[PDB]
């Protein structure tokens, strides 16, 4: 049976996608492996998932030149015990001195980038990788790296679906400058907002100053996320990887508000994937005023407009990259 | 009878555009005065210039034994009001700020006094003191089109190159492919950009700038093998506008300004944006005349001996790269420095 | 009719003179906001306090790995709009700050909506947020005479003990010294305190304030000799009040609020000013009494067995100990709280 | 009533011997107090032990809204004469210190008012504090015989069965034991598994692993264990059960465990902490007596199975354990304690 | 022939008191040494001086309790080999560590604060000294201590001569914000404003703007500072140790405008010695204003005035310092 | 024309064997490249050597308003594959390195490419990088034996008159030279003097003090120097001379300077710099030769005497000084080279 080990950090979201290729890879008659990082986040996330975990190096200090070597030869011992076949790392840290030592084994190495600018291990590994999977397509250049997506209304006069949602996170600047310029709006319209835990008394006090036509409802959490796309006609929410790459494969019109600081304004580069083909609007928090909100929503009220948005949003995806990666990874 | 007092801090390229509206406000009739760090180096580039330089303190103060730490987000409120007075008793009438980090509290202290504000941003991408600044600012210059959202001019900063088909209309001459590493020479581009030009079939004329004290370094990679290739290695280029209109193709960083002047003269362009640039900005600024088809941008990172050959090959054509500088011509805003002298007039 | 919104930090003790000039303008049918941090400690105290607290961010982001560090200097920036977009949205009609960080931004932001500005500074030296933020205050409330020099009103914040010679005028009375150490229990005091005073040869009523899991700890210096001395020891005092009126002579950290309660009470005091205070300013608050003849300080840094025996040897009359609760009870001013409320109304 | 003042940081291994010899000393009649810092985990430790306790602040102060901020040396200083007014306070007889920082404070502090000192020192290399307090100590208690050269220090550091004897198996498969530290144990779990499974000789391996780290080496064992009879355990309950079983014993060369595995004469292979002078305890044993010492750094698969090789024959195992045993210092908690009172 | 060590820190301007002791010291027939640290200010300014320096412990870095240890064995072992007979300290840390070494070699030790809240290091070291020395007088509590200090106007109608001095440094804030407030003043002055280098061409302009009646001149150095003292009728500047002590020794009528973010204020308590007597003002730099300003001038540009100022500033200060501590020193 | 590349470390001690190695490579008609970090002190040291330098970034980088704050491993990656394009693009041939953090990603480089690797390691104890490094390493080559325990590392470290020769001194005052380093001097110049001139013997004690010290330590000599000829130096122009003539040698166990004192055979006393490691040098000769290690820290002017009173006859010295020039390895610059070449 081949036996490939995982690369993936937590933060960042890594585990998720690579969680998918891992899972996918075990019903497929190979071996998975995860090699992480002791107090890396990894661990909380694949804990209860079955694949072993396998961690290297660590109130102590040690240099930085050092420390990467340490790291390096602790995963290829674990590579070289383990016999591991064949190696996928998802990005962060740990890629870095695990994917060297696979490249000292000899066994190959497939990364994959999930974010459309290419991650700091992620680029520099792309040298010694055998295969380079890209979320959005301008990610590589060239011809090793091959593209894959990560993770997987008519009308009988209802009203429009507004959909807000903040994250796990707080996402504040969505919760307190969106009811204000959105309950001021003259068409019928439902909003379903997700307000994120410690948020939820605040904003929906936010709302009821001025509910006039349109309906409201603020919740903490989401039970059912799927269900709340489809019906959803506007959807406004961060850019993050899955969250482009979620709102795209379910064709839904959105106006993505990209998380600020974000490293390499990765989360614009999500969003700009679909915003400049036409399928969703970018509308930065740190320039949002109320003006320009209330004007971007007053031309967005349209529901065929949102459905021209949908559809050229669901054309531009990769349905099918779980599998897509797997098959990558075998042919190693 | 107006005074203006510009903020624009010398580590990013701001002080530079700064400079230049200000020269042609105070030839206007106009008095401009800089509000600068103490510790920046807008100082000694503004050195010689003939306007005064008033500064204000953003540093946070530490361990002297005798004076005690003092909190640099203490020191940014003494900033404001540092700068408060200072407008105050020079009875400025104007305040029109280009980025970085003193911008910030001198654009609040002129907004406490009721003072005008015009802030431009030079990059694709808004950074982080002028998009804050923007709520509060009168006027808001934009240097690429789609950078801020509503209500604010889109003018960006020997801008006489002729036009792209005529100074490229050329019977039988050589390529002439142009690299600009920078005033300090960019490492990234000196080394293996050779190694894939002196693999180029065709033949062309290298006009490459490595930067001081590295002449030596980059002309040995070219003299391996140069049997249709004529290149010439110099540290710095004395004329660069000349050597803009005889330049075929342009590799260069991305840079704010040089943008500006790649789309000005009208090259077509390889962009090589810089590193870890904060936004990714200068990816923003080259990705500018990317997407609208006068250059191709290749990132260093992912940039291999095989992938910069694959990106010469179709680049080689002359035919090719008068479409692209023609293309980049056409998105260039020229007289905009007097574009932005006007704007903080009317405020 | 008004809406004040309230800037106290919970750090310092400048929460609690805003709490009660908060709770007093609330029921004289205003209504009040909180602006605070979100990761001060001004959050719990005013948990279950029926007013709505608003935060904006002061600390500087860093190494996230997804979000690159910003400097703490961009993100006062971002406090002072976030902060203008709160008072803005919520249309606060004045703005009342008793200084702190958050003080600071927020100040700003309601000098640029126009909002007029009452800023209260507790202590005898003015700390570094208020002194700047005075230059652009409307009405400027200082506890201590000369702590700012003109144009300012000069308030202070169970004032009820009775006055000091009818209260201090005993028949026989043991000398009832108070000893409080704080909500935590001053170290310093607990021990060293207790062996110079069961070195006196006159009979007093020690009550001592230790602090929590350090009672054990300061009961058994005691033990050694009480001869004369009927000593208790105890974590925290239940009615401050009472303990208060009963003492003849307290000796406790200077504090701020502590200097008000022993100013109004009228008690006899010997301040042990809490050590490398930022300005030193529990000194300066303990030398608003001190000067004026109502207490005397005591430094722990120069304290020994012998300085201490020297000064209670001195302190142990009770006509002197009436004589300085008198003085201070004078230089007290009590309905200030009420004061305060006033003057943020007429703004 | 002779009053003793023991000093003991944070961390564990100064305060263990430190409290040994303090609760001796408090059985013979004396009076001991004990001098740490606040927030250290001395504290914890010596939580119902029945010593009063008292703190001295050796640790910079963070820069405070309300508070300065204080060099770390500064409050170096308030430290020295704030334990000092402790000792004239608690009319201190002598001071017993085991080193680290609050040792260095404490020490003075008994000089400057005339106090006798004595320091004990753990560690085969002797650590600054001890190093300069040698010279203003009245007697210096060493743990190990080459670590100061003065005419008045002294050689100590603080009942199951003799090696021989134990070790007497007339035929039983190699009993090896494995303890990871609690702490940096990790490249224990890692590399040898790999050279004991490939051993072809009878073993049974006990190994502990340290918790939250079983499953990942057991996987690493159950690969090729043709006849080893592993088990792997994160932490033994009864340490000293182990001992008499263990043949041969893979541990890192603490301080106390260094004296343990020579006071029970067992053999051993040092592979010692790397950041530590951990090394040197390690040298002890190996140099004039006969268990061996293995890097880390350089520490391969292909070296081990060179040194188990020689290493797994039961003669070669004992006579190392019984040249360890015959070095160790025992009844060293009462040489020490006899030594404070001398003073 | 007696051997006295002396200990002073650079920074602060410890020294210069320091050194008028023991400059008197040798020509009284005594030894002095100097102890000070390596990389530590005291050795520019004793260059040139002709006494004995030794330094002590030092891009490598030893922890905090163990850095006290070697510093303190390092000087013990000086005053050891050299056979010093007293060590007079006058504050900074390098007489924290040497205090200690004097005191377990049992020579004596005597510590002098030059500033009006004692200093961190001789607040401790209060204890062991065996005689206390402040430059002003409640600095210390009880017996050990005596006080000392450090370092040593008629009408023929002359207009008030105003003395402005920045120090070494720029003191910016009097450069800026004294000509504004001061040009618009009605009486006659005189000014002699002592700028500091580099900011000579540009407050020259700010007085240049409205001379009207009085006279301006501005220098970046004063070269003889005694001759500047008496004929200036108000003297405006910071509260420093000496030059409180140097505006007392000499009756000049002052306004303090002392040094801000100073330790634990001292400067101010510098100032509010003289000021709260009657000898001089105070006006804290951060909350002027041009209104406190100019009503602040307004009442002081009385003659008669600046002269009861004056006197009594002359009155409160101790004229022989430098040779009060010399006797302490040798009779130890 | 074999092209080799070099790894050399700012700090001088790595550079100097590396260069020595170099340069006789580029006489044996080699080709030779360096790989060094920029704004290292390699760069200095190689200045008009005629070696071209390449460099690769090792250091984080501080956030600036215009480039990112990027942590220093991530740029440890970047470097990796910096060098391995350097390697790839220069074809180099062979790598050897001589330690410190710039080996490390070279090193890696080197074998990613197919590249032998040989390391050089100058101390006694195996540096970190070097450690990791001998598991790659085609020929791992040891300065002192007791480094590594493989099958293939090599024992070496990269003209003055043989000892007993040089000694035979008819009669004389005995030479004692004291080289306090450039570096952390100064602990030598404050507590040799004391012990010195109090020793009944005729000395002629040549001490080198490093600038800015010279006048200070002068002061300690000139208490009741009786007999002993005294003459202090800031620095040693002529080091080679001073070895000759020195009887007894005072000074910092260095990696270089253990070396020399070795190569030339004078008797030493080894302080070694207590921070390094450095105390692992000094034992090798202090072991199985002759020359005495006296340790910094616990080091006093009563236990000097001690050392002095027994080290003063002339005899004694002479013995040591034969044991340790035996122990020397010679020509050793040429056996590193022509490991070189066999790869």
């Amino acid at each position: 049976p081949k036996h490939v080990m995982m690369m993936a950090a937590g933060t960042g979201g890594h585990v998720f996608p690579a969680l998918a290729v891992a899972k996918q890879l075990q019903q497929q008659g190979c071996q998975v492996s995860w090699l992480a990082t002791p107090t890396g986040m990894e661990n909380r996330l694949l804990k209860d998932q079955n694949i072993p975990i396998y961690q290297i190096d660590i109130i102590r200090k040690l240099a930085a030149p050092f420390k990467i070597l340490k790291a390096t030869f602790s995963a290829m011992r674990y590579m070289k015990q383990l016999k591991v076949d064949a190696v996928a790392g998802f990005g962060g840290y740990v890629a870095g001195p695990g994917g060297l030592a696979a490249r000292l084994l000899g066994i190959p190495v497939l990364i994959h980038e999930q974010n459309a600018v290419a991650g700091f291990t992620n680029a520099q590994l792309s040298r010694v990788a055998k295969v380079v999977c890209e979320a959005f397509p301008n990610t590589f250049p060239a011809s090793e790296k091959v593209v894959t997506t990560g993770n997987p209304r008519e009308q009988a006069d209802k009203p429009l679906n507004i959909l807000i949602v903040g994250g796990s996170l707080g996402a504040k600047a969505l919760n307190e400058r969106l009811p204000p310029a959105l309950k001021q709006l003259e068409v019928p319209l439902n909003i379903f907002h997700q307000c994120g835990q410690q948020q939820v008394e605040a904003t929906q006090a936010l709302y009821a100053d001025a509910p006039a036509n349109l309906t409201i409802q603020v919740l903490p959490f989401i039970e059912d996320m799927a269900k709340a796309y489809s019906e959803a006609d506007l959807i406004i929410c961060r850019a993050g990887a899955l969250t482009v790459t979620e709102v795209a494969t379910a064709g839904v019109a959105a106006v993505f508000v990209p998380l600020p600081i974000a490293v390499d304004d990765h989360q614009t580069a999500n969003a700009k994937f679909l915003a400049d083909i036409g399928a969703a609007k970018i509308c930065q928090q740190s320039t949002m005023t109320p003006e320009v909100l209330n004007q971007l929503f007053t031309t967005l009220m349209n529901r065929q407009l949102l459905t021209e948005m949908a559809v050229k949003a669901r054309q531009h995806a990769q349905p099918n990259a779980t599998q897509h990666v797997v098959d990558l990874i075998q042919k190693m």
